[PDB]
């Protein structure tokens, strides 16, 4: 029997995205969706619903939290440091959330960080569904029971290692470490410090799931299965879903002109802004390659167009081979493109399952977030499927000679390491694209949706 499921993701195109990527999946075996989502972003999510009769979009009115910007709605609306005030905004959604499943009733809601949920869902005779897009072992690093124990005790050494029982060993770096273990008591939203949140969301949901599969996730959800008690289901891998939409002429032109694999993308995904320093370094490392280049990045802190940030130059010498462009672009049809030899990354989740299943080496350029350096670790170091540049260990920052090394090492034929990630890579190609793979999980994650209402 089919069932009825809303979709309640974090305000971040890195959430809508494949909750949406996975709500066609499921609408393709007949369940029904109510998607909710912040009233204009509805709008450039249209091209992604691919059976319009069963997945339907009820808008959101995004509540005024002072010092929000005006008709802001996304992550990619406003800077990074407003994001636990639009936290405290969808906190707010609370009583036009609680009206909506009253007339909706759905059997399950999906839903991200609203840990007040479960108690409106356990009311109504709602399943809650904690669904993450994230890593699961990124939750597993820093929000399983023994971290939140040791409360404000945690400290940089302690989170240089892994949490009691975690299932596989990788190295932070001191930044890193520094930085996990400050912004984790930062309140994100109404009051509440960020782990405090998922901890509370991840104690009080009936269930949770993770994008993935048992070959890559496994370990970590069996992990946290073992240490919360509850089902810690596996969507499978989100493979990107087609678009409505073609590629932008433009692009199509432009990325048409070059010879196959000889082009370098890179993308820090829609909510960063680099530093100018370290804007700098990467344009000049990808400069200093000699491929041509496509850089989707947003003018760096304190500048407001890329022209003005550009070093010295820059313009002039890379003439036609090298695009630096802040605009909302099609990533995935473009890392489809045959052009594309290498993506430089950011390590966001979805940006890695784009990477993953296309042709492009990985080179893996974390920014300062927990699941984008785990994310990096684990490709760089388990699957060994792309080459991370060096940061400082200190200071966290890389040098453009780093850039320059990690690009030129996968983009020649002849080096080892390069030859070493691409197979390895195809390696894990063909595990995602296997013809059974996504469809095997998905046929035990709706086994389990159905025992979860049972
Ligand atoms: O990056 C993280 C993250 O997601 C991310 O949290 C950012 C805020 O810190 C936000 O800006 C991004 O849009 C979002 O994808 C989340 C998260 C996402 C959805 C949930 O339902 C609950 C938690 O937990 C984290 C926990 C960590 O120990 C470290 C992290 O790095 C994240
Ligand atoms: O100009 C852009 C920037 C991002 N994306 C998409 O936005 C999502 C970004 O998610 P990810 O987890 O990689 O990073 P975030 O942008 O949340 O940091 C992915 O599906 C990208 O393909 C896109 O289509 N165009």
């Amino acid at each position: 029997s089919s069932l009825h499921i809303a979709m309640f993701p974090w305000f971040a195109m890195g959430h809508l995205i494949p909750y949406l990527h996975l709500s066609n999946k499921l609408a393709k075996r007949g369940h029904k969706i109510s998607f909710f989502t912040p009233k204009k972003t509805q709008t450039k999510l249209e091209q992604f619903n691919l059976y319009p009769n069963l997945i339907t979009f009820y808008p959101l009115n995004v509540p005024h939290v002072d010092g929000l910007p005006f008709g802001a709605e996304t992550t990619s609306d406003v800077a990074i440091s407003l994001g636990p005030i639009l936290m405290t905004a969808m906190d707010q959604t609370q009583n036009q959330i609680e009206l909506l499943l009253t007339q909706l009733k759905p059997q399950i809601i999906f839903f991200d960080f609203v840990f007040w949920l479960p108690k409106i869902t356990q009311r109504l005779g709602i399943k809650s569904f904690l669904y993450f897009i994230i890593n699961p072992a990124t939750i597993s690093y820093t929000t399983s029971p023994p971290r939140m124990f040791e409360a404000e005790n945690l400290t940089e050494v302690d989170l240089m290692k892994p949490p009691k029982g975690y299932p596989t060993s990788f190295n932070l770096q001191s930044h890193e470490a520094k930085h996990l273990a400050s912004t984790r008591k930062i309140e994100f939203g109404s009051g509440i410090p960020f782990s405090v949140r998922s901890y509370n969301c991840l104690s009080l949901t009936d269930a949770i799931g993770f994008k993935g599969c048992r070959e890559i996730e496994g370990p970590y959800v069996d992990y946290l299965q073992e240490q919360f008690g509850k089902p810690v289901l596996l969507s499978g891998p989100v493979l990107p879903e087609q678009s409505k939409t073609a590629l932008d002429e433009k692009w199509g032109s432009w990325l048409g002109g070059f010879k196959d694999g000889s082009l370098v993308y890179c993308a820090l995904g829609s909510e960063l802004k680099l530093k100018q320093d370290q804007f700098h370094e990467l344009l000049l490392g990808l400069e200093l390659t000699g491929f041509p280049f496509l850089a989707i990045l947003k003018p760096p802190v304190g500048f407001e167009t890329i022209e003005d940030a550009l070093p010295e130059g820059f313009k002039e010498r890379v003439k036609e081979k090298g695009i630096v462009h802040s605009g909302w672009i099609q990533q995935q049809l473009i890392l489809e493109h045959p052009s594309v030899g290498c993506f430089v990354t950011h390590c966001g989740a979805g940006s890695i399952t784009e990477g993953l299943v296309n042709n492009c080496q990985m080179v893996l350029l974390p920014q300062l977030n927990g699941d984008y350096i785990i994310n990096a670790r684990i490709m760089g170091r388990h699957l060994k499927v792309g080459v991370e540049v060096k940061k400082g260990e200190e200071d966290g920052l890389f040098t453009k000679e780093s850039v320059y090394e990690a690009v030129k090492i996968v983009m020649d034929d002849e080096n080892e390491i390069g030859r070493e990630v691409r197979s390895n890579h195809t390696k894990v190609r063909n595990l995602l694209l296997r013809h059974d793979l996504e469809s095997s999980c998905l046929d035990t994650f709706c086994e389990k949706l159905q025992e979860l209402v049972s």
